[PDB]
């Protein structure tokens, strides 16, 4: 897992929508502090859709990893519109750096 060609992912394909930081504003989509360890849905203050609360599994490596592949498909109904990252190792890597830059 690589932290810094995550974060370049990150930049690439995120950011537009996220922020990351403690404290970070909801954009299109929320801020993802704190997201490791907690239930979908969880992010204070944002409105999400009724998929993405009831889903009701824990972000973890694994479940980010089968997430992000392909995100319509583990939650269906989502309106975080993205295709997913179908490389495994961009994926790992963005993981990888998530998991840094989120506690
Ligand atoms: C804008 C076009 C987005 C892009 C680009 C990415 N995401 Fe996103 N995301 C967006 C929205 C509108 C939402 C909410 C979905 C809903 O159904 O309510 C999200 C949500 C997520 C989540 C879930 C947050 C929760 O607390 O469970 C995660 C973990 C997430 N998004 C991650 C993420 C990453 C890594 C992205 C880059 C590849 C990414 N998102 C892109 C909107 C948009």
């Amino acid at each position: 897992g690589d932290v810094a060609k995550g974060k370049k992912t990150f930049v690439q394909k995120c950011a537009q929508c996220h922020t990351v930081e403690n404290g970070g504003k909801h954009k299109v989509g929320p801020n993802l502090w704190g997201l490791f360890g907690r239930k979908t849905g969880q992010a204070e203050g944002y409105s999400y859709t009724d998929a993405n609360k009831s889903k009701g599994i824990v972000w973890n490596n694994d479940t980010l990893m089968e997430y992000l592949e392909n995100p319509k498909k583990y939650i269906p109904g989502t309106k975080m519109i993205f295709a997913g990252i179908k490389k495994k190792g961009e994926r790992q890597d963005l993981v990888a750096y998530l998991k840094s830059a989120t506690s």
